[PDB]
C-alpha cells in the first residue's frame, strides 16, 4: 500500500494503478484513501492516449463494486468525469463508463441526481444509437433507473429523441435483456403525457406488438403494460393487423395480467376506430371477449375492459350488425344482463348498459334480452340514479342517460314495449323531459316516441301531462330532441 503520485508525460503510472485494483487488498487501500482516487479521474478526463483512458476507466469500475469504493468516485467528482467519457471513441472505455455510472446509480445515494446535472441523461440517449446490445443493455438500464419516478428526467428524454430511439430498438434487437430493459424505460415514459404521444408516432405500440409472443413472461407483460398506456387515445395507425390478432389470442391466456391488459388494449384502440373493430370482429374477437367475459366472474378488472371492447365492436362498422348476433350466438346474452346486478360497480354497469343498447339495435336480441330480464333492471337502475341527480367516479346523470337509452332501442319491440310501460316508466320518462342535459332529453323523448306508437300508451303519455315539455323542446336547438318531440306530439 504505497505510491499515490503521477506526473505528466508518463501513464505507466495507470498501469500500476490498474492490477493493483483486481488485487482486493491494495484495492481496499487505494480508495480507503482519497489521495489517487482524484488523482485517477484528472487523467481519465483529460489525457489523449487512448490506453491510459481504458486502464483510468477500468480502475475507476474495478472500485465501483464497493460501497466505499463508490463513496470515492462520487465524493471525487468521477461521476461528471465519467459522464464526459461517455464521448470517448474507445468501446473499451465506453463500457467502463456506462458500467461504473450503472454501478453508481443502483447503490450509491445521490448519484441519480449527480448524473442528471451532469448532462448524463443527453449522453445516454445519444448512446441509443451503438450496436452493442451488451452495451445497450446497461445504457437503457441507466436510463430506466434515472427516468422512474422523475418527470423533469423524462421530458429530457424526450426533448432527447428518446422515444424514436427506444422503438428502434424494439424493432431491431432480439436480445431478451436488452428488449425487457428498453420496454421498462418505454413503460416509464409511457404514462408522461408528452412522452406518450411521441412514442405512438415512432411506431411505438406496432413495435411493442412484436414482442407479445416472446418465451419471455417479463418481455410480454411488460410490452402489454406499456400497450395498455399508449393505446388509450392514440392516433389512428397503420399496420395494427399483427398486434389485433395477437391480443385477441392472447385473451384465452391463463395469466389474468395478460388477459386483463389485453382486454384493456383492445377496449382503447377499438374505440370510435371502425378499421381495428372489423379487424377484430374478423378474427374472432366477439367470440373471444365473450368467453373471456364469461371466465372473468365477478373480476371487473377483466369484465369491465372486456364489456367496454364488445360495446365498441357492435355499434358503427360495416359488421356491426353481425357482431350483435355474434354475442347472442356465443351465449353471451345472460352473462351480459347478470353484470347489471349487484356486486357490480359503477364502471362496469355504465359500460354493460352501452353494451345492451347496441345488442338492442339487433331484432333478434330483442327477445332474448327481454327474456333475460334487461328491462326491469333497467328500469330499476333508471329509477334509481333519477332519484339520485335530484337529492367522483360515474355521474348518476350518465346512468339515467343510458338506461334511458337502452330502454328507447329496446321499445322497438311491442313485447318490450308492454313491459316498459307495465312498470309505470311513463311518468318518469316524461319528466326526465324537464333535464337540464340535451343528451336526457333526447333519449327520454325518444322513448316516449316508440311507446307513443300504440294508441293505449299515447293517452297515457297525453294523461301524464307530456304535452308542455314536448312543445317547449320543439325549439331545443338540439334537433334530434326537436325532432322527437315532434313526433310524440304528433301520436298524441
Amino acid at each position: 500500500l504505497l505510491n499515490d503520485e503521477d506526473q505528466v508525460v508518463v501513464n505507466k503510472a495507470a498501469v500500476m494503478v490498474h492490477q493493483l485494483s483486481k488485487k482486493e487488498a491494495s484495492r481496499h487501500a487505494i480508495m480507503r484513501s482519497p489521495q489517487m482516487v482524484s488523482a485517477i479521474v484528472r487523467t481519465m478526463q483529460n489525457t489523449n492516449d487512448v490506453e491510459t483512458a481504458r486502464c483510468t476507466a477500468g480502475t475507476l469500475h474495478n472500485l465501483s463494486h464497493h460501497r466505499e469504493g463508490l463513496l470515492a468516485i462520487f465524493k471525487s467528482g468521477g461521476i461528471p468525469a465519467l459522464v464526459k467519457m461517455l464521448g470517448s471513441p474507445v468501446d473499451s472505455v465506453l463500457f467502463y463508463a456506462i458500467t461504473t455510472l450503472h454501478n453508481l446509480l443502483l447503490h450509491q445515494e445521490g448519484a441519480k441526481m449527480a448524473v442528471r446535472l451532469a448532462g448524463g441523461l443527453q449522453k445516454m440517449v445519444a448512446l441509443l444509437n451503438k450496436t452493442n446490445v451488451k452495451f445497450l443493455a446497461i445504457t437503457t438500464d441507466c436510463l430506466q433507473i434515472l427516468a422512474y419516478g422523475n418527470q423533469e428526467s423524462k421530458l429530457i428524454i424526450l426533448a432527447s429523441g428518446g422515444p424514436q430511439a427506444l422503438v428502434n430498438i424494439m424493432r431491431t434487437y432480439t436480445y431478451e435483456k436488452l428488449l425487457w430493459t428498453t420496454s421498462r424505460v418505454l413503460k416509464v415514459l409511457s404514462v408522461c403525457s408528452s412522452n406518450k404521444p411521441a412514442i405512438v408516432e415512432a411506431g411505438g405500440m406496432q413495435a411493442l406488438g412484436l414482442h407479445l409472443t416472446d418465451p419471455s413472461q417479463r418481455l410480454v407483460q411488460n410490452c402489454l403494460w406499456t400497450l395498455r398506456n399508449l393505446s388509450d387515445a392514440a392516433t389512428k395507425q397503420e399496420g395494427m393487423e399483427g398486434l389485433l390478432g395477437t391480443l385477441v389470442q392472447l385473451l384465452g391466456s391463463d395469466d389474468i395480467n395478460v388477459v386483463t391488459c389485453a382486454a384493456g388494449i383492445l377496449s382503447n384502440l377499438t374505440c370510435n376506430n371502425y378499421k381495428n373493430k372489423m379487424m377484430v370482429c374478423q378474427v374472432g374477437g366477439i367470440e373471444a371477449l365473450v368467453r373471456t367475459v364469461l371466465r372473468a366472474g365477478d373480476r371487473e378488472d377483466i369484465t369491465e375492459p372486456a364489456i367496454c371492447a364488445l360495446r365498441h365492436l357492435t355499434s358503427r362498422h360495416q359488421e356491426a350488425e353481425m357482431a350483435q348476433n355474434a354475442v347472442r350466438l356465443h351465449y353471451g346474452l345472460p352473462v351480459v344482463v347478470k353484470l347489471l346486478h349487484p356486486p357490480s360497480h359503477w364502471p362496469l354497469i355504465k359500460a354493460t348498459v352501452g353494451l345492451i343498447r347496441n345488442l338492442a339495435l339487433c331484432p333478434a336480441n330483442h327477445a332474448p334480452l327481454r327474456e333475460q330480464g334487461a328491462i326491469p333492471r333497467l328500469v330499476q337502475l333508471l329509477v334509481r340514479a333519477h332519484q339520485d341527480t335530484q337529492r367522483e367516479g360515474v355521474r348518476m346523470e350518465e346512468i339515467v342517460e343510458g338506461c334511458t337509452g337502452a330502454l328507447h332501442i329496446l321499445a322497438r319491440d311491442v313485447h318490450n314495449r308492454i313491459v316498459i310501460r307495465g312498470l309505470n316508466t311513463i311518468p318518469l320518462f316524461v319528466q326526465l323531459l324537464y333535464s337540464p342535459i340535451e343528451n336526457i332529453q333526447r333519449v327520454a323523448a325518444g322513448v316516449l316516441c316508440e311507446l307513443a306508437q300504440d294508441k293505449e300508451a299515447a293517452e297515457a303519455i297525453e294523461a301524464e301531462g307530456a304535452t308542455a315539455p314536448l312543445t317547449e323542446l320543439l325549439h331545443s336547438r338540439n334537433e334530434g330532441v326537436a325532432t322527437y318531440a315532434a313526433a310524440v306530439l304528433f301520436r298524441m
